[PDB]
């Protein structure tokens, strides 16, 4: 009975002109609107700018639109697994602006929102703030542009970026359902960046798998209020790319890295888990010590992979791997996760570091010139103002220290990491210093002092205990 | 999971003399009623509570005002509240308003770690120049005023600097909530729950009713469970509903009547009660609106048939009302976002005075008539064709319709047409001109009935809905 | 060693018509009034000028008005100018207002390479939210309104963003030059020809006395001749004296200054507006020794002077002939605002319109009626320093000028801690009146009834007057 | 006549106690008081934080403080040729703030015109924006402290600095002549920080080499008002410290000087910083008339003086004495970098450690060995003037000096125009680089070699040398 929005996918998309700012819903493929995608590299629209966590990955969503080469700009959170994303920025066919993830949520939220402006302790002193990042090359490995930096003002005595709000001509969106009025539904992990993105364009698609009449959705189940929704669209349907189908049915010093830094966690604890190391650990967690898992994507009670009957593309991690849930989860989009961890809702963040700062500075984020990945979740992550511990191995393999004065590769954030647990030692960074807390059952201080790039204090160290199996 | 399921006395014993509370609800809707009554037990004394009203008489934050365990409030609107309003005006408390839009949106930046955002809400208004009567002495004297708000241009045009909201305790009241505190909320009951709750070091969170951890579908939680502390289940009682509405006077009919024809198929549209509200009833043979309630609401209806009133469904007026094929709920933040984004097609409001200018007064009367911008300084400062409606003349002769407003500004330059009983005006270039005229009064007696002059040269005759 | 020496003609020829003009000047007092001649002459139209003033009707930039070669004005004071105000109120001319020390600050800040900087100056006022009526149309009904400046807080307390200001050709005058442009300046005639001649990107000096390079001192160069493009040497002409004021009923007024005059006291640098503030330095008692500031750039201003030691260059705020006494130090309009802002005063006496129980003050415009602007005014009130406000009680007509609110546009917000009137002596405590002091054998009664407003009288003594 | 001021050297400063934060007029030894440093070592305060230009030299000047472990921190624009205060920075006993000259001169200037704060591209992109410059060590040589970052705002597209007011509890000042008011003069370049100095202080000490009496000044040759000056203090005459006495009496740099020589055209107003820069003064050929630029507060610096004619208070950026030519000016340190922040120079021309392809430049820190600060070097390479690096093409270690990216910590971002060395003559074209110019008869193969990086060929000519 209501408004009906509802119109054919080629009609949809028909009036989107040459030049066209588009914001894009999706983390990796979960809620890319692939068809919709597919339907736009059908017209033909060139040089594109796209607003996006990512780009989708090779012939998917996004990254379908990079084979005519259709897009001039791209401004994204991650490239991850896309090939011809980072071949045709490498190439000097694409410009490429990085965001950090939750400041691109925000953004487009904001613009939304009608606030022009907001403050974020993220990427304070990186290369995302100072400017220089390579966003253009030429056709002959020359940089053509650099990214434009970001301000900063004081409050309470630290330091924040301003972001400028983000408004776009089309917004694209993937709903589980909606109604002819353009309410929208998500599933799982599939809701992600689809709520700022409908909020933030002029004019906003929505494909959906399922569509309902007026009245069929529970006006208390809606998440994006159809208001935002000017288009909607219901493609054939098909099957979410599952990037990485993980399931439950060499060098292991990783761990004895996990078991000491299962020791951080404490009971009723909201975790936050990067890739590798930190996840790891959690398999190591004690009987009596129960923590609540979240992923930047937009779940707490995030579980192990699923079992067979599980697998589900709309519920994966933030390493696009199949997931479960446990009991009392709850999902959020990706404005109200990076507003959660900015906020400093988790208890404690465990991380990898490609190199770690004895002022608490730490890189992963890039290294310039060679392999560039983007900064993703990591530089919210680590600016939370929460309790953040690094897990990494305490050298490279070619012998240099990974544990420095201060930072030769790129920071991810500043003055941030709290303890940092290898193979060897312990160390907090208490007043910008390195202290040793504990070493490994039969290393020495001494061994330590030759495997580490800095003086520390040695006044109090025990030795490092381990969690059992 | 985990357990965070407590006794009402244990939840709230840690809250200590001039603690900051940010309380859920508006008016009486998802205001956490038990907590306060047992806050009110305990006795604390000189709360800061930051809330969009203050509960009413007998009921929610209303109740302790009357030990005065209340040194400030901060909110948008006081409401059917007395005690509140006399012990404002007598100096027992401290009053500061703040747009709607702007307290829910300051409560979330607390939660999100967000330090200050611009909004183009309240410009120029004394909320963001300062000298709003804060806190008077006890013989009618001011004490205490209000700060300025800093103020930025972007694109050519002026915002005002909010400041994150954060506080020692944030109470909340939920329809559903499991042990490890994810909650559901129900109708326009959400409204601040999600972002008071999302700003207090310590959160408090009421339920109707308690689940398992997972009883509750992951997808319908409304507010995460890692913003809650504490949860209680108090012996269950009613909502109180202020207005049970359920389904010489001609001047507002008119002018109601000619607004109705303001609506265009297919829009959105926040009206405001009185005139603006009454217009809706006259809508037209082929013309489908959605109306949206400030307090989280698309798809509002008309007042519930008798059987199906409900507490949780209630209007910007605190009026139970109903919902529409189509209807969807959100939360506080999420609904002045809506508003502030200019995502509204049509806002239509009243007055107290209307200039020539744009410039629109309808939030106060200093000393006198106190209520607070509610929602208003959003409404009208976002970019939303504003219409006011309004009897040409107050209650003396004087005009309504003046040529610089001396009352209060709610918001500058944003009134796009007037429409009155007499006369409609358009706003041109920053001046008045006429388009419209019915009950068949000449320009000259309506220009007399006016406070400024105006253009009048396409003229044509005033319609009205039928 | 440089030569910029040209004809005037020549120098002035490359302004084109919508160019900005800063021009130096305070009053008629380093007002470059051959340049000004020279811009009627070659009939240049639609000029966007920044300057403290606005010349006098028939000299410097007023003689521009004749031809309506002025589109816009952005100025403090628009002072003895009858053409200015007229083509303000009949839609001739844009009229913007900036304090006085906020617009010399703006000009160096342009010159400077600064793009903003932070100022007490107007906060609340007007100036800062808008809405100051810049433009009228053909009928005196509003066409445009200022803009609202920015605000900041520091340090707990509320900043306005002022705009730095560069223009397409600056116009100074100076008492003497070099080839390269060094110039030299007399008296108060120096004021913005400082920061004007920094500001521009042509700027262009007419000098009363040309020298060779190496005859002025390098110590006693005032604007370094780096800023300066285009020299010119007019033909010698007399600078126009306002008010060639000379050493040689209603008398509220000298009960008043009789009153302020027992707020000086020993060592204090002072700024006293025109009126009783000014006349309350005759009644100074025996053992105080006070320098006066003048905001045109003087401080150890005397009284004026013999009849055959009068000079042009020498004039006070009110344009008024002026002596200078044993230790006095000239400096530029800059450097003044620096001094008051930066709170180097230890006291300032102003008049008013009206004055609040809040500490307000109006006495600068009123919409549509009285076009002044103003001037220093709203930086002497808000720096730091103590202000004492010297007033009639009412009106003439009996209304009180002591009202609860103001209802004219106020000069600065919370900033006047004494007021002096004919009756009466009140502070501002706590954003209220205290009577502190009553006249004559008046009585507490009557003053209640004279007054808008209610006051605390818990203390009250019998007021003093000086000798 | 007026005011008196005057006090004993030991009276006017017996009431600084500990804890104390001074603003110190002087650059180098020009201008700096340092009978009264003397005296306050006498006084035997402790913990003092310290606001100057630099902190004079061993045994002289606030480098006397440093023998009895006198001073906290010091808030600086450069070390300069004091190795007392290099040590107890390194070993850890003394914490030092770098802070931009411009901006540390106009931070005191806002200090005493009630300016809390204002903007400049100053050390934008640097280190000393970012944080992380080291301000204390330990005893190990482990980092204490680093700076605090520097917030940052967008105006017209171009980033800049947000700088905070300098007010402290006392300013030290040193001029030539005072009287009983407290009017001071200066005498050639040693004004520079003492104007800015004097103003931002509570209470202002001024040690004058002539007292005079009130109304001995000319009130138009006054440059600090004496509303400034708290205490007059004349101590016993004594010479200040000339570090450097450079006179005129009776090979790889000689090509880059010839070279930059070419750079010079009729009319420029340019800044030279030491070394090459400087040289290739001496060969600008034909009519080429310039006007030389010293940052200590000089237009018309000449050569080396005479012998009879050398003056501890005329000196360069250097520190070393020097002449002034005809059509000379002298003015403060506030002023001075107005002048260059403004743009006011046609050129700048300067050394490099590293010069980027990209055109950044690094030149003012290497961590660890050189650590001295960016004295005015970030001042001259931000404000939009036209700058010319002057370099050999290798280091001591034979490294390459053209890198692709700065390696050391940067001077100031995208501001090299033209690089000259003896090999070639790059322009930086689009961010990165592009050969116009060789000499010798080497060619486009030999200097890619001996450049860190690749660049543009598509037109080059040979290299053109000033005779
Ligand atoms: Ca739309
Ligand atoms: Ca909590
Ligand atoms: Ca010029
Ligand atoms: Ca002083």
């Amino acid at each position: 009975i209501g408004l009906d929005k509802v119109m054919s996918l080629s009609s949809a998309v028909q009036d989107i002109k040459n030049g066209a700012t588009l914001a894009v819903g999706g983390f990796g493929t979960g809620g890319m609107p692939h068809a919709i995608m597919q339907e736009i590299k059908k017209m033909g629209v060139r040089d594109l700018i796209i607003y996006s966590d990512g780009a989708g990955v090779d012939g998917y969503g996004i990254g379908v639109l990079f084979e005519n080469k259709q897009i001039n700009k791209m401004i994204v959170s991650y490239v991850g697994n896309n090939k011809i994303f980072a071949r045709q920025y490498l190439e000097g066919d694409v410009e490429l602006e990085f965001c950090p993830q939750g400041s691109l949520a925000e953004r487009m939220r904001a613009g939304g929102a009608g606030i022009p402006a907001f403050y974020t302790p993220t990427a304070v002193g990186t290369v995302l703030q100072t400017g220089g990042q390579i966003t253009k090359y030429d056709k002959n490995g020359g940089v053509l542009k650099e990214s434009t930096p970001r301000e900063t003002r004081f409050f309470g005595g630290r330091l924040y970026c301003l972001e400028n709000a983000i408004k776009t001509d089309f917004s694209i969106v993937k709903a589980w359902k909606g109604d002819r009025c353009g309410n929208l539904v998500f599933r799982g992990t599939a809701r992600n960046f689809n709520v700022p993105v409908g909020q933030c364009g002029q004019t906003v698609i929505a494909e959906v798998e399922n569509l309902v009449e007026n009245g069929d959705i529970d006006p208390d189940e809606v998440h994006l209020p159809g208001v935002y929704v000017d288009r909607v669209v219901v493609p054939e349907r098909y099957q979410t790319l599952i990037e990485h189908r993980t399931v439950t049915r060499g060098e292991e010093v990783r761990q004895r890295i996990a078991r000491r830094a299962a020791l951080e966690f404490a009971n009723g604890m909201y975790v936050n888990l990067g890739i590798g190391i930190p996840t790891e650990s959690s398999n190591y967690i004690p009987a009596g010590v129960n923590v609540v898992l979240q992923s930047e994507n937009g779940l707490i009670g995030m579980g192990p992979f699923p079992t067979e009957d599980k697998v589900d593309a709309d519920w994966i991690n933030a390493g696009k791997q199949t997931i479960s849930h446990l009991a009392g989860s709850a999902l959020f989009d990706s404005a109200t996760s990076f507003a959660m961890i900015r906020g400093g809702h988790m208890d404690l963040t465990m991380l990898g570091a490609l190199e770690v700062a004895a002022n608490g500075d730490l890189a992963n984020f890039m290294i310039p010139g060679k392999l560039v990945k983007g900064p993703g979740g990591a530089m919210d992550l680590v600016s939370c103002g929460t309790r953040v511990v690094v897990t990494t191995t305490h050298c490279n393999k070619n012998g240099d220290p990974k544990i420095v004065e201060r930072c030769r590769l790129p920071v991810t954030g500043k003055h941030c990491v709290c303890r940092i647990i290898t193979e060897y030692a312990v160390f907090d960074v208490v007043d910008g210093r390195l202290v040793l807390k504990e070493i490994a059952e039969d290393t020495t201080v001494d061994q330590v002092k030759k495997l580490t790039g800095v003086g520390f204090d040695a006044d109090n160290v025990i030795t490092m205990p381990l969690a059992p199996l």
